[PDB]
C-alpha cells in the first residue's frame, strides 16, 4: 500500500504540437491534446513515478486483464476557461473519491487522491491552451485505470496503468431535448452489482440497447429496473423528475442510491442547490413508469431531465414505451427549473460567481 | 468494405528466435504464451483487413480504445489436445465460434465468418503445434479475444476493432477439490444482463468476490441469485449436483439457461453423455442453498462439481455460507460420476476413441 507523488512528476514535452480545433466544430471525445499522464504500478515495487509525456498509443501485453475481464474504471470531469480567463476545475475532489472507491471495487490498487488531483492539474496546466476560448466549450478530463497483468488468470491484478487523457469538447447542444427508449428487456445494473461505480463493465453491456435506441430515433436509453419498471437513469445521466407528487406537493424527485444508481457529481450539486433554495420538496425516492403515466394523465409533471458532466442538464421531451410515444411537457414548462440549474452551474464553472465548488488551476 | 476476413488471405511473419517450451508438469494456467499470435484489424470505413500470424508482441492501442473505457470486449476458451496417436485435435470448436459470434452481436462488435476464423485458428495452432504438450494430462489453451479500438470516448458502436488469438500451454488443473465462497451480497449476472455471453464486463464486476473468496481459503465463488439463493455457477464453471432429489430419484441437476448461466460447451457435453447413459434422471432445474442443506442433512447428496474447458470437472468439497463451513461429500462418494465424466471426455479429447466432437488439426 503506497502512492505516486506529484513532486516526482517527470515531464517530457512534445516537440511537435498539434493545431487546436475550432471551438464551435467540436465532436465530443474525438480530439486529444498534446500530452497525457501515465503512472505504472506493480504488486512487487508499487507505484512508479508519474509521467507527463506526449499522447501516444499504449503498449499492452495482449494478455492484459483490461482486455479479457474488463479490469478497468474511468472518470469524467472538466476544466473551464473563465470570463476572467482563469481556468477552473469543478468539484474535482468528488471525482477522486469516486475513482478511489471504483478502484477498491475493481481490486485495482489504491492511490493518494490529492497526489492524483495535483498530477491532473499539472497536465491541464501544461496543455492549458487546449482549454477552449469559449463560454460554451470545456476541456474533458478522462482519468482511466486498467489491469495490465500479462496472464489469463482470474485474479487481483499484479500490474496496472493509471493514465489521464484531455479532450476539448463543445456544448452538448450544438436546449435540444432527448427522446428516451424504454425497453424492460435490458437491465443496466442489479443489486449486488457494480452499477454504483464507474467501472468499464457497466457500459459494454449497455451498448446494444443504445444502438437499438438510436435505431428508433432516441438519443438515450431509459434504464428500467424490477417488476414495477422503476425509472433509474437517463442513459449515461442521473434522472430528475420535477412534478406535483401524490400528496399534491411540488417536488424534485430522483432515484435513491440503493446500489443501481451511479452517484453523479451533477446529481449531488442539483440536490444541494434544491435543498439550499428550500422552495419545494426534495425526495430521493422510487419512481415507476406507472407513477409517471399517472402523473402525466393528471397534468402533475413539469420537467424531466438527465444530469451529468457532459450535458449539466438534458431535458427529456418523450419516452418510447410498449409501442407508444409518451410526451413529457418539459419544454412547455420553460423548462424553468432545468434553465435555473444550467444557469447556476454554468455561472460557477466559468467564474461568473465565486464558489466553494471550483479550484483555480495550479 | 470487406465484410469478413478469409484464411486464404493469411499473411505469416514467422518468429526468427523460438522460445524453449515449458515442462508440462510445472505449468501455471495462462502465464506461458507460444511464439505466434493471430491479429485481424477491422474499421467501419474499409471493413476487415487481411489476417496476420506474427510473433507474439504487445498490442499498440490508442489510449481512447473503447475496450479500456467501456469494456467493449469478449473472449473465448477452447483447447487443442495431442492424441495417444500423436494427432492434434480440437474439441467442439464450432460451438466456440457460434458463442463468440453471438457475443460479438450483443457487444456490437463487427460480425466475422465463423469458418474463416476457425481456419485461421487451425493455421496458428499448426504453426505453433510443438507447443501442444507431449502429455495425456496437458493441453494448449486457445484464447480468441475481440476488442473495440475506436480512438474516441463517445458511448456508441465501435468503428474500429481488433480480433486476436493467443495460445497458452496449460496443465491438468490450474482431483484436488475446491472450497466455495457463498456470499449473497454479490450477484454475478441478472435477467436482462449479459451473463449468458463471454463479455469481459461480466468478469471485472465479479473480481472483488473472487479476491474475498481467496482471502477466506476458497478457490471459487458460489454465485447466488434471487431471494431464495439459487446456486447458479461454480465461479468460472457451470454447476452440477448429483443427488437423490425431493421425489427420492437419483438425479444429475444443473441450472437452466434462463439468461444468468453461461451456456458451457462442457455442460452441453455432460448433459448429452448423461442422457445417453440413461442411468439416472437428468434435469435442467433451479437449485437453492435450502435444497442443498436439506439434502445434506438427509444424506441425499453424492457429488457436486463445476464444468468448464479449463478443468473439465472440478469436484466441490466445501461451501462457506453464513459464517459456517458446509461439507459436500463428493470425494467420499468416489467421486464416481465426476471420474466417469472426466475419463469419457479425456478419452475423446486425446483420441482414445472416435467422436463427432473432435476435429483433427488441418
Ligand atoms: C490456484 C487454484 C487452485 C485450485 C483451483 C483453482 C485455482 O486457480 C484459480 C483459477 C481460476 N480460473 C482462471 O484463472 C481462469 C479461468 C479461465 F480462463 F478458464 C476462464 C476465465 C473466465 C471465464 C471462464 C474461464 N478459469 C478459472 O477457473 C479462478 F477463477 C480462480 C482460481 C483460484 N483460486
Ligand atoms: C453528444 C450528444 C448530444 C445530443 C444528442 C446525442 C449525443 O450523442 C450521444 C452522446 C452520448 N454520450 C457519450 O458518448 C459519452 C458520455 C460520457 F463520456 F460523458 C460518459 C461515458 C460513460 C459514462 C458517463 C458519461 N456521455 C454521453 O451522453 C451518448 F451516450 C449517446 C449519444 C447519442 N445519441
Ligand atoms: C457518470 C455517470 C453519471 C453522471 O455522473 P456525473 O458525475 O454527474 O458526470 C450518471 N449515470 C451513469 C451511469 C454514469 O456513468
Ligand atoms: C466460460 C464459462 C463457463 C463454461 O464454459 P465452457 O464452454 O464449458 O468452457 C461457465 N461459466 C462461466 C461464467 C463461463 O465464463
Ligand atoms: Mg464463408
Amino acid at each position: 500500500v503506497g502512492t505516486f507523488k506529484a513532486k516526482d512528476l517527470i515531464v517530457t514535452p512534445a516537440t511537435i504540437l498539434k493545431e487546436k480545433p475550432d471551438p464551435n466544430n467540436l465532436v465530443f471525445g474525438t480530439v486529444f491534446t498534446d500530452h497525457m499522464l501515465t503512472v505504472e504500478w506493480s504488486s512487487e515495487f508499487g507505484w512508479e513515478k508519474p509521467h507527463i509525456k506526449p499522447l501516444q498509443n499504449l503498449s499492452l501485453h495482449p494478455g492484459s486483464s483490461a482486455l479479457h475481464y474488463a479490469v478497468e474504471l474511468f472518470e469524467g470531469l472538466k476544466a473551464f476557461r473563465g470570463v476572467d480567463n482563469k481556468i477552473r476545475l469543478f468539484q474535482p475532489n468528488l471525482n477522486m473519491d469516486r475513482m478511489y472507491r471504483s478502484a477498491v471495487r475493481a481490486t485495482l490498487p489504491v492511490f493518494d487522491k490529492e497526489e492524483l488531483l495535483e498530477c491532473i492539474q499539472q497536465l491541464v496546466k501544461l496543455d492549458q491552451e487546449w482549454v477552449p476560448y469559449s463560454t460554451s466549450a470545456s476541456l474533458y478530463i478522462r482519468p482511466t485505470f486498467i489491469g495490465t497483468e500479462p496472464s489469463l488468470g482470474v485474479k487481483k491484478p499484479t500490474k496496472a496503468l493509471l493514465f489521464v487523457l484531455l479532450s476539448p469538447v463543445g456544448p452538448y447542444f450544438s436546449f435540444n431535448p432527448v427522446s428516451l427508449w424504454a425497453n424492460p428487456k435490458y437491465v443496466r445494473a442489479w443489486k449486488g452489482g457494480t452499477g454504483d461505480c464507474k467501472m468499464g463493465g457497466n457500459y459494454g453491456s449497455s451498448l446494444f440497447a443504445q444502438c437499438e435506441a438510436v435505431d428508433n430515433g432516441c438519443q438515450q436509453v431509459l434504464w428500467l429496473y424490477g417488476e414495477d419498471h422503476q425509472i433509474t437513469e437517463v442513459g449515461t445521466m442521473n434522472l430528475f423528475l420535477y412534478w406535483i407528487n401524490e400528496d399534491g406537493e411540488e417536488e424534485l424527485a430522483t432515484p435513491p442510491l440503493d446500489g443501481i444508481i451511479l452517484p453523479g457529481v451533477t446529481r449531488r450539486c442539483i440536490l444541494d442547490l434544491a435543498h439550499q433554495w428550500g422552495e419545494f420538496k426534495v425526495s430521493e425516492r422510487y419512481l415507476t413508469m406507472d407513477d409517471l403515466t399517472t402523473a402525466l394523465e393528471g397534468n402533475r409533471v413539469r420537467e424531466m431531465f438527465g444530469s451529468g458532466t457532459a450535458c449539466v442538464v438534458c431535458p427529456v421531451s418523450d419516452i418510447l414505451y410498449k409501442g407508444e410515444t409518451i410526451h413529457i411537457p418539459t419544454m412547455e414548462n420553460g423548462p424553468k427549473l432545468a434553465s435555473r440549474i444550467l444557469s447556476k452551474l454554468t455561472d460557477i464553472q466559468y467564474g461568473r460567481e465565486e464558489r466553494d465548488w471550483t479550484i483555480v488551476l495550479s
